[PDB]
RNA sequence: GGUUCUCCCCGAAAGCUAUUUAGGUAGCGCCUCGUGAAUUCAUCUCCGGGGGUAGAGCACUGUUUCGGCAAGGGGGUCAUC
């Protein structure tokens, strides 16, 4: 239980850091976003099909 | 901007790379927890190594002063077929 009193370990930040996406309320980034560029998964080429 | 009870153990970073990126983020570095593994790792002594820095030097690349020797160049006087 993150942000109950000092001595819980986890208050005042709710182990979120500071001033983060992750420590915004519905902040993060999606999957696989790469901090800008073209993530691996397209970067690299497909290839195959499915029989 | 704010995030509310307590104790115990360990304990950071403000770096690299990249980004319509530079008060954001991702991977790595660093932290924590868990599971494995070797006389694995650290320090010292001895041994075996590649340096080319500090210093020094002026053969080389340049730069710099004086002296000697001295072509050559410039100026003047004659002559300038
Ligand atoms: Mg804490
Ligand atoms: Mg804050
Ligand atoms: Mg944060
Ligand atoms: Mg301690
Ligand atoms: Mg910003
Ligand atoms: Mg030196």
């Amino acid at each position: 239980r993150l942000g109950r009193g000092i001595g819980s370990g986890l208050g005042k930040t709710g182990g979120r850091g500071h001033k983060g996406q992750k420590s915004r309320s519905g902040g993060g980034v999606r999957r696989g976003f790469e901090g800008g560029q073209m993530p691996l998964y397209r970067r690299l080429p497909k290839f195959g099909f499915t029989s």
